[PDB]
């Protein structure tokens, strides 16, 4: 049941932003590793004195990269005269937020109809305000209010390229990358307690449960047309493999964005062209299922993909889960850095065509109990 | 005239260390951009919870990049106890770095017959102590001095595979990329103050200076065999154009380390291989010099270039100098990050065999004057 309950309007997700140490060099490794093109900049070039932001885009996704310069080039400036092009930075609390938690994302952007509206209705239902509706050059209004952890959901509304103050990459500096990936599909936290997350989330938003042994709990926000998709988990203890979100929370000092999922159009390609760079500056891949795994993937989604198709899904360790309405193929890359805290999922979905519905086929949590038959079996 | 005045026994450049917010991002784009390998690890899957460090190797050329983790992995761990595999390293001063400089050169590394001595030698002679001497496995000794900024001169000794605790990275990991480079030449820093900065490193390496209107000063310290290069810059205030080092110091919040400059075994196929890459997440050049250079360029290195190669050298924007002894060929691209201070020089030297000697055809200061007539002969 979907009880249509969103307390104000909301569209698409429209950007992540990486809070970094260095967003060059961030910007242009995941450019490489993920088929993404520089599309716009704000930085010393174009006038901002205070940080450093590239984006990069695929399809509808935007990845947004941003870092401090030093203080003492806007050391002059106050709020009313700032030259920064994203008015919510603030240099202490971007410096202070990667030292906690490493690279990471600070932001879940997404595009509602009035950004000061869905502030203030907020606000009112419980919501811990972290930056307040600013109208950047009567055009964009922005406002942020904390998600979980240090991350915070940011609402963008537009009266009518992407902020005021961002200038589009010269075609030279822009070369036409894209390997596949065309949105955001959905972006994953882990907290120490879901059920508190949850009723502070749902409580502010509306947003509805959308439902579907291992060491987590799990439930899954959805806005009316579920196409806004915020699985939360949380650690259980007591096991004997350790919590893996556990051991998220310690590494990252707290909660935060575990994993982005990005939607590919042909996830063949996505994996072929990614697996390419994986060991020249792109992203490595999870270890790789058994062959039994694929083995019983016929058993049980022979009447989706042909013979051929599974093959290929094995050549490129390709995960596949069903629902009752749809099918779902999935990978997982190791961590984007340092820390063994975020990762991205490649998916792509099959079925629930009306346009396609949101979260066709589920979020694969069927794979767990095939992949640990799987381990088993292979060991036979 | 070379007094070969070195205080102690100086071998080679061996590595430069970069302290980064993310490691892995930035080793990962200097690989691709670059050419180098993968080549050791120190990190969590090591045993080191205290800092991850990644080794690059393109021949003889060795760059480390370190980054902190969470303190809270280490809290229980004392000097004693410390799972580091660098005994120097520190959160604290890491993150104080980072924050304050941006990405950059902590460590310019030289391999020297003994650490300790070294040591010991150079702060009896000055020398401000960074880090003392610590025996890693009975088998190399690392200290550490000031030397600039918040920049040190490393000494590593080994008794008889970089430094213990690091693990040879798998094959399957380390894609054998290679555009030719294969040593550090020299290491270039900015300081506010020439005069001091010489005393002082001069005063405890016995390093003497090795000798050759536009903003700043320099004098360059080389060991005996001339074969470890310091260049050492500091600004002239009072011109039209605002001096670049000025700048730099504004950005780098003081002294630090302005370029690195990589020989190649074939400066042609280096630029080809890295221009492919500039908008692929590699490295961009600086703008290529006006037809009107090269034109004058025969009139200059005829002799020691072809025409051909010569065309070659306007092809890929390469600048050529000459000195009384050898001819270098030379090209920078632009700053490796977010601020405008850290750059990289790829370099070649033809002439001056006996094996070939250290500097030869100097580092290019002929080329602005060159530069300069140019712009004027250009715009004609
Ligand atoms: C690390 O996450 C995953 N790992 C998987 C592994 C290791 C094997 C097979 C399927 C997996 C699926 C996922 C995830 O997409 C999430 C999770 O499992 C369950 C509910 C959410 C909505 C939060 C999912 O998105
Ligand atoms: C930014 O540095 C340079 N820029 C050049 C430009 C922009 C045009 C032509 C030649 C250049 C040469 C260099 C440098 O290699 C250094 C410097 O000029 C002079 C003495 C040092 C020893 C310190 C050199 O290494
Ligand atoms: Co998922
Ligand atoms: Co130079």
């Amino acid at each position: 049941k979907n009880p249509k309950s969103d307390k104000f309007k909301v569209k698409r997700f429209h950007h992540i932003e990486f809070w970094c140490g260095d967003a060059t060099n961030v910007a242009r490794r995941f450019s490489w590793g993920l088929g993404m093109r520089f599309s716009a900049k704000s930085d010393l070039s174009t006038g901002n004195m205070v940080h450093a932001s590239y984006l990069l885009t695929s399809g509808d996704l935007r990845f947004l990269f941003t870092a401090p310069y030093s203080p003492s080039l806007s050391a002059g400036e106050i709020k009313p005269t700032t030259t920064a092009s994203i008015p919510s930075f603030d240099h202490g609390s971007c410096r202070s937020f990667f030292s906690s938690h490493g690279l990471g994302v600070r932001a879940v952007a997404i595009e509602v109809e009035d950004a000061e509206s869905a502030f203030s209705i907020s606000v009112a239902n419980g919501a811990i305000p972290s930056s307040p509706p600013i109208v950047l050059n009567e055009a964009v209004t922005i406002a942020e209010v904390k998600l979980y952890g240090d991350v915070v959901l940011r609402y963008v509304s537009y009266k009518a390229e992407f902020l005021p103050g961002f200038e589009r990459v010269e075609d030279a500096s822009s070369f036409p990358l894209d390997y596949g990936i065309r949105r955001l599909d959905h972006a994953v936290g882990n907290v120490p307690e879901l059920g508190p997350a949850l009723t502070y989330v749902a409580g502010f938003t509306g947003f509805h449960q959308f439902a579907e042994e291992s060491g987590l709990n799990s439930a899954v926000l959805a806005s009316n047309d579920e196409m806004v998709l915020l699985p939360i988990n949380e650690p259980v203890h007591g096991t004997k493999r350790k919590s893996q979100i556990q051991t998220y929370l310690e590494h990252n000092e707290g909660a935060g964005l575990q994993h982005l999922a990005l939607m590919s159009e042909d996830i063949f390609r996505t994996l072929r062209e990614m697996r390419k760079r994986s060991s020249i500056g792109g992203f490595d891949f999870m270890p790789s299922p058994p062959p039994t795994y694929y083995q019983n993937l016929k058993k049980r989604v022979g009447d989706v993909l042909s013979d051929d198709q599974i093959k290929e899904c094995e050549e490129l360790g390709i995960l596949v889960d069903r629902d009752d309405q749809g099918t779902l193929l999935q990978i997982f890359t190791k961590p984007l850095g340092d820390r063994p805290t975020i990762f991205i999922e490649i998916i792509q979905r099959v079925g629930c065509m009306m346009y396609q519905s949101g979260g066709c086929g589920g979020f694969g949590k069927g794979n767990f109990s095939e992949l640990f038959k799987s381990i088993e079996e292979y060991e036979k």
